[PDB]
């Protein structure tokens, strides 16, 4: 599956997950195989641009995200990835790589 994490700055794997979800500059996308990571995509969030915004939980969606992990996050964008079928886990901390272990794992 494919899982996705608002990050702060481009570590690539050590990308710092973003304390707000709709800013966030970038959105790491992680695929997974064989409960490990399998790849990770670090791509611009285009709605974090000054004056452009809005449907961010679809632009999620649309790169094939199935559940995305979270610091914070609005209700108003739970509720739009509930109502598109995908799964939110809030008030992770760490990296891309820690994070994405850390739901693999179970932890």
């Amino acid at each position: 599956m494919i899982i996705a994490i608002p990050v702060s700055e481009n570590r690539g794997k050590d990308s710092p997950i973003s304390e707000h979800f709709g800013r966030a500059p970038y959105f790491a996308f992680v695929k997974v195989k064989n409960n490990a990571i399998a790849d990770i995509s670090v791509e611009e969030n285009p709605l974090a641009q000054d004056h452009v915004h809005g449907a961010v939980p679809n632009f999620v969606k649309e790169k094939g995200a199935e559940l995305v992990i979270v610091r914070g996050i609005g209700r108003r964008a739970i509720a739009a990835f509930e109502a598109m079928g995908v799964k939110v886990i809030k008030g992770a901390s760490g990296t891309v790589e820690e994070v994405v272990n850390q739901y693999l794992s179970g932890q």
